[PDB]
């Protein structure tokens, strides 16, 4: 047949014309309208698209349940299964326990990841109704969250295992019998045998093969037929590498490809067996068999721990991994090292090969003939005296690509320590999986001792050579890893031999070496959140300062919350796709659209010529809407295809062929310095007398520091719907933006109509973090033009790779410093030159450099000081606002030279920091007086609750006791000025209506992006009006209710809008006062109705401006900031000196948020900000080709913090008794100030590295401190041999 | 608007009240989430009632622009507006009449 | 109003009115209504929330 039949949330779906190119995600969202399931990346690394599949397993006669990424699942693979989405388990009328708990525990901020995480947790509970804490953590190896810092999710969910922010005793209990029935049709249908199916799409035919004979006949007649099993490699080839396989055969149903058979030599898995099945089978064998037989099994399991997450391993096949033949396969090196036996079949042939170097004859090739398929792989039992290890080092532990990955096996002559066989195999060291075949034979018959160690290491260093231009870079680190891995194996084998009781003594490990052999494990979390109870006399209805959950949390958990692309399309709505430059700097010589015009549904290609009024856009008017004559970065928007569907727009965009003539490009900071390519002139703040300060110093230290940039990775990408009204140029835009005002301006200017025609509406964003303060408009303006031109609604949601390329990120910084200080650690002179990489438009770059210079002091009084800033103009995507806005860069530099002051003086860092710290009433370098200076209290409380001095002793002791692991501990303060650097942006507005039923509709200029701003404004309105929060609603933000709004940024939005809201409420109260006096008890409803029937207005605006701001760079006078945020963090780490991996053991934060408006939300902002800073300083790295092309364009290569990344013991306290009278109800802003405090992890790492280096002086540690940089800085016999060629 | 030319009249009114051309003023629609608790457009009274409402809303804006007018008595409307904005003065107002 | 483009998922409503000036409703039979292609539901007083 040819009908596709499956179930969704218990309802039968019959699809008569299934297209093989259609994913489940697209089908759910566009065909069934179920928009709970989200698009976050399309490449399986984020989990936002996670759903559950149920099916009857014929081979086990049971119902099974597992999670999948809907973004990678072909609907044509889902015949006769049952899909469950977030909508299928509950809704706001009746939330599933999983939904209720994530919402009530403050586990949902922007909410965009929430459905995916719900479905991972839900799937776990269907397989294991009482999971362990470890199983719960593991459920989320494939789920990313950018907002929460993960702590509340795990803490709320911990309740399912085995004053308060939430009350777990009020959670409804879970009854597992009340889950949806397995559709009885699918049990009936399983009695009838499977027949072959054929589906025909616009480009692709898919055959679902039912028998081995069908499969092998097809491959004999059409060797071209492409096998698809899990689609976790082919889906990526099709979507990202523009590869097209016109004939696909899916053999997943065939029993012989799914069988598991025990043999005398090991366990055979059918090549279509999913990795989750391999894991479950090998886990049972490992548990029941003697250790001596399960060495290879445990190697495979160790690799599978770090292989993707649950969603990918549920569908990814063992055979798919083998035949993909990626250089960085984590399994192929293990199969190769163990000589796993592979069975290959064709119609009429059958052969066997033991995997070896020969199996992979070149880049992504195997020795399979075109008509052969892999039938099975036999994973061997280990023999007596046969030992195995597997290793993987990536950027991140969970769901990452290996940098180096290895399998290692040794077989000893029985009774001896003399080598009979040795196999060392590696991924990531060539264009295929390789064996160290020059090194290993030389060791046969040698004893397992120090000479063998040294011989192997020299062998590997010579044999695994990499050119300095090797693809992938990191050549020292990769080579170092091969030796470091071998060392760990060497030691592990000594330990295993020690257990054997041989007749002939092996080496014993010193106890200082023991920890080198440990398999990674983390203790369970221990979290503390401390905040202040509101006054006892406060009314129960006054919610200000109470931990009220985010108003949309329940809807976010249910997938009912509507994000831009969830809005239904109009019947006549079109799709847009941007066409971008593939050159850093070139003339456009021609554009040919002939191939685009042939794509079905193609409407038009828009270019500069199509713009009605002005092609000049951007904050400083130096940007093109569409490129004219020349392109100035890889990612510069040239045009936009308009077609009926996104798929058709994407195909047509590929048919737009641009010819270029290259022009000299300026890429790096140093290129710009050399070419005098800057945005405007030097910015400078200077105070006191530098020459005097330097000439009075005991010590002078110079240095340079590089700080990498950062991608926001909002889980919802940039998205605009533009709806033309057909009258007077009127247009309404639905946008994921922090900046409605500039969106409106930029659209109106481009079209040449007045602002009054253009309405921009924001309900919510799935994250912003500064990346939607301006760069959203490059999408908005393009869709607006399409809507105008066609007179039809048009929509565009950026794919992750497009978004990461086009929209820029945090500014990389280069700094040169010289610091002069006394023997006591007192700093007396400081000079810092800063350079930022701005990219190809000005945008916010100068203001960011201002804020860096305003924070170059961090927490420290420096009498003689000079900072300069220059913003480099380069041929890269324009960099922009990112949470902290230059603050974190400026402050890391301060903390960096401060760390070197402490080391140079030989005094404890905490003492050096404390004696240099400002005191109350001091002036900053920019002459602003510090009043209400709470930092000393944050510091003292943090020192005490962290038990800092005691733990310092414990770190010292660990370091004496461990040679190849080291711990570090550091406590860092921060001061962060609150208010826009541009004074007039410190304003906000509100509009309030009271309807005649007494309900209140409120709106303000602020946008919701997960920070709980609407929740806070409702809390403020309810106090101001003295009515319950239940009677007040905020529906959206829109330019036609509050005009001329500042972006939701600079952490200032609750301060500005809360005042606005308060004033509008005061106006309404003043108008009701006569009705309140005439009926002082009569309810709110009577006052309102009496006002209405007395013809008294029940609508009011409100407005606020922050007073007395205005700094001059010319005179170094005037206050840039209204007040400062203060806080302190103490962090402890443990590094692996041999791999560059580390654990975040414990972090303690004390933050001053004034009298919190909402301690749940403010603790969530501290944790969220802190974890983004952890990313910035230790994990996240963007890589560009020499010619300026961003290579890092998705979660596969850009590693944001995962559930497993966060401090194991994570303690957050809000400072008590610290009202801030000059912001709304004595609160303070919270969004950005905590981010920098993750530098405590950076400097703890630096301290651990110092301890490693002493085990074998001001060494370099740039940011981010990645595994590469950590490992390379732990200089030893291995690094020395790899770099210098000297043992 | 039901064909009686109410929006036209309100634009005429606002243009006199603000002393700017009708070309700079636009009415796009009527909505409960911009003006609440409205009487029906009925009793021939809608230009009387809404005219006054509009007039008052316009008078509030003019009052806020006065100091900018005083400093730049000739410089155009657009310069007063941008000056008010960059001085953090609200450019939104309600108006009401009974 | 009706010139506004339909959403892709938009449905149409038709009112069903009394053919008697004053009468008891003794029963309602929707059996023929249900057989019309595209029928979704028949709303009555019972459905009012
Ligand atoms: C988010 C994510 C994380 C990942 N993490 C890792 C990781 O950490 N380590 C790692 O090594 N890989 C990783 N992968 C890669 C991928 O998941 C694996 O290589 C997977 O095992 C491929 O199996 P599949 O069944 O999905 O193959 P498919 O994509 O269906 O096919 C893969 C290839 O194998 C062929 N094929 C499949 N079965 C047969 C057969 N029986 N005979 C012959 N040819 C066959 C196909 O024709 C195709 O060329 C990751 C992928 C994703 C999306
Ligand atoms: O002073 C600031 N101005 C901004 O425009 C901005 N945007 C942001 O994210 N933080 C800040 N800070
Ligand atoms: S959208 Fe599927 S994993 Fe990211
Ligand atoms: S709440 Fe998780 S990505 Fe925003």
């Amino acid at each position: 047949a040819d009908e596709l039949v499956f179930f969704v949330n218990g309802k039968k779906v019959v699809e008569k014309n299934a297209d093989p190119e259609t994913t489940l995600l697209v089908y759910l969202r566009r065909k069934l309208g179920l928009c709970g399931t989200k698009l976050g990346c399309g490449e399986g690394g984020c989990g936002a698209c996670t759903v559950m599949i149920s099916k009857y397993d014929r081979l086990q006669n049971k119902i099974v349940h597992f999670s999948v990424n809907a973004c990678l699942a072909p609907i044509c693979s889902l015949h006769h299964v049952a899909v469950t989405t977030v909508e299928g388990i509950g809704n706001t009328q009746k939330l599933h326990p999983v939904q209720e708990r994530i919402a009530r525990s403050h586990g949902s901020q922007c909410g965009f990841c929430t459905p995916g995480i719900v479905m991972s947790m839900y799937t776990l509970l269907r397989n294991q109704p009482e999971p362990t804490v470890e199983e719960i953590e593991n459920a989320f190896q494939g789920n990313l969250c950018r907002c929460t810092g993960y702590r509340p999710i795990l803490q709320g969910f911990r309740t399912f295992a085995k004053p308060s922010l939430f009350n777990p005793e009020d959670f409804k209990p879970l009854d597992p019998t009340q889950e949806p029935i397995f559709p009885p049709e699918l049990l009936r249908l399983k009695d009838t045998p499977q027949k072959k199916l054929r589906f025909e799409g616009e480009r692709v035919t898919w055959i679902q093969a039912s028998t081995m004979e069908e499969l092998l006949d097809l491959k004999a007649q059409h060797p071209d037929a492409k096998l698809v099993v899990g689609n976790t490699e082919i889906g990526i080839e099709m979507k990202f590498k523009n590869m097209l396989f016109p004939l696909i055969v899916c053999p997943a149903w065939i029993p012989e490809l799914n069988s598991v058979v025990h043999g005398p030599e090991g366990i055979s898995f059918g090549a279509s067996c999913p990795l989750s099945l391999v894991e479950s089978v090998l886990a049972e064998e490992i548990a029941k068999l003697p250790e001596q037989k399960t060495e290879v099994f445990r190697g495979v399991m160790e690799q599978l721990r770090w292989f993707a997450g649950k969603q990918v391993k549920s569908v990814a096949s063992i055979g798919g991994n083998i035949i993909t033949a990626s250089p960085i396969s984590d399994l192929n090196p293990v199969f190769m090292a163990s000589g796993a036996k592979l069975t290959l079949v064709s119609r009429g042939t059958r052969r066997t090969v033991r995997m070896d170097h020969t199996f992979f004859p070149g880049y992504r090739k195997t020795l399979l003939r075109p008509e052969e398929i892999l039938l099975s792989i036999e994973i061997p039992y280990s023999k007596e005296g046969e030992f195995f290890s597997a290793f993987k080092q990536a950027s991140r532990r969970e769901d990452d690509i290996a940098k180096v990955t290895s399998g290692m096996r040794v077989l000893f002559k029985p009774g001896t320590i003399e080598v009979q066989e040795l196999s060392l195999c590696f991924g990531g060291m060539a264009d295929r999986t390789i064996s160290a075949l020059k090194t290993t034979p030389k060791q046969l018959s040698k004893s397992w001792n120090e000479e063998l160690l040294q011989s192997v290491c020299a062998g590997l260093a010579e044999e695994l050579q990499l050119a300095p231009d090797a693809p992938g870079g990191m050549v020292e680190f990769r080579r170092t890893l091969t030796l470091s891995f071998f060392f760990k194996f060497y030691l592990t084998v000594l330990q295993k031999l020690g257990r054997a009781d041989l007749e002939d003594m092996c080496g014993k490990l010193d106890p200082t070496f023991a920890s080198a052999t440990l398999l990674f494990q983390k203790d369970p979390p221990a979290n503390v959140q401390l905040f202040q109870e509101v006054p006892k006399d406060q009314s129960e209805e006054d919610m200000v300062g109470r931990p009220l959950p985010h108003l949309a949390a329940n809807m976010q958990a249910s997938g009912e919350a509507v994000y831009c692309d969830d809005i239904p399309r109009y019947e006549n709505e079109l799709s847009l796709r941007l066409v971008t430059s593939t050159r850093a700097h070139a003339k456009i010589t021609s554009i040919d659209t002939s191939e685009a015009k042939k794509v079905p549904g193609f409407v038009c290609f828009l270019t500069a010529e199509d713009v009605p009024n002005s092609n000049a856009t951007g904050l400083f008017n130096d940007e093109t809407v569409f490129a004219k004559d020349e392109v100035t970065c890889v990612g510069h928007i040239i045009g936009a295809v308009v077609a009926d569907t996104p798929e058709h727009a994407q195909r047509a965009a590929r048919g737009v062929k641009i010819t270029y003539e290259d022009l000299p490009a300026i890429i790096t900071i140093q290129d710009a310095i050399n070419n005098n390519s800057f945005y405007g002139s030097e910015i400078k703040i200077e105070k006191g007398d530098l020459k005097k300060g330097f000439s009075e110093a005991d010590n002078v230290v110079s240095g340079e520091l590089y700080i990498g940039g950062q991608e926001h990775f909002y889980l919802e990408t940039n998205c605009t719907i533009a709806v033309p009204k057909g009258e007077a140029g009127e247009m309404e835009l639905f946008v994921s933006t922090q900046n409605t005002m500039k969106t409106q301006s930029f659209v109106a200017k481009m079209l040449g109509v007045p602002d009054n025609r253009i309405v921009v509406r924001v309900k919510r964003m799935g994250g912003g973090f500064g990346g939607k303060e301006t760069r959203s408009t490059v999408v908005s303006t393009a869709l607006a033009l399409a809507a105008h031109k066609t007179g039809r609604p048009v929509r565009c949601m950026l794919d992750r790779d497009e978004d990461m390329l086009i929209t820029g990120g945090r500014h990389p910084f280069l700094a040169k410093y010289k610091v002069g200080f006394m023997k006591t650690g007192t700093v007396v002179a400081l000079e810092v030159a800063h350079f930022s990489n701005g990219g190809n438009t000005e945008d916010l770059s100068r203001s960011i450099m201002e804020r860096a210079l305003f924070h170059m002091d961090n927490a420290y009084k420096i009498p003689n000081i000079r900072g300069t800033g220059r913003i480099c103009k380069t041929n890269l995507p324009s960099n922009t606002a990112f949470r902290g806005f230059g603050g974190p860069q400026g402050m890391l530099i301060a903390e960096y030279w401060m760390s070197e002051v402490a080391i140079t003086c030989g005094l404890p860092a905490e003492e050096v920091r404390r004696k240099n710290m400002y005191k109350e009433g001091d002036l900053t370098h920019f002459n602003q007086k510090l009043e209400g200076f709470t930092l000393p209290r944050c510091w003292d409380e943090c020192i005490a609750s962290s038990q800092y001095l005691a733990r310092k002793r414990e770190v010292e002791k660990f370091n004496r006791e461990n040679c190849w692991k080291k711990r570090g501990l550091c406590i860092i303060p921060t001061k962060f000025g609150i208010s826009f650097t541009l004074p007039f942006l410190n304003q906000g507005g509100a509009l309030v209506h009271v309807y005649t039923d007494g309900s209140v509709l409120l709106t303000h200029g602020g946008t919701e992006m997960g920070q709980g701003l609407h929740t806070k404004m409702v809390q403020v309105a309810s106090r101001a009006l003295k009515i319950p929060t239940s009677k007040i609603h905020i529906s959206e933000t829109s330019t036609n209710t509050v005009p001329n709004t500042s972006p939701t940024a600079a952490s200032a939005s609750a301060d500005l809008n809360g005042q606005g809201v308060y004033e509008a409420c005061q106006t309404i109260l003043k108008r009701l006062e006569p009705f309140k006096k005439k009926k002082p008890t009569g309810p709110w409803e009577a006052w309102v109705m009496d006002a209405y029937t007395s013809a008294v207005s029940l609508s009011a605006t409100g407005f606020y401006k922050t007073p007395n701001l205005g700094y001059s760079f010319e005179t170094n006078s005037g206050n840039p900031f209204h007040y400062f945020s203060y806080g302190v963090a103490c962090s402890e780490v443990e590094i692996d000196c041999l791999t560059g991996d580390h654990k975040n053991l414990r972090t303690d934060i004390v933050m001053d948020v004034g009298s919190s408006l909402n301690p749940a939300i403010d603790i969530g902002q501290v944790e969220g900000a802190f974890v983004q800073g952890l990313g910035l300083f230790t994990m996240e790295e963007l890589h560009y080709s020499p010619e300026g092309s961003l290579h890092t364009r998705g979660p596969s290569t850009y590693k944001i913090p995962a559930f497993g990344s966060i401090p194991i013991e994570f303690r957050v306290s809000l400072l008590r008794d610290c009202p801030n009278k000059r912001a709304i109800y004595a609160s303070k802003a919270v969004g950005e100030p905590p981010l920098f405090l993750a530098s405590s992890i950076f400097f703890a790492i630096k301290d651990a590295i110092r301890a490693a280096r002493a085990q074998h002086q001001l060494f370099q540690l740039d940011s981010p401190a990645t595994p590469e940089k950590i490992r390379n800085a732990c200089v030893d016999q291995f690094t020395t041999l790899c770099v210098t060629g000297v043992p």
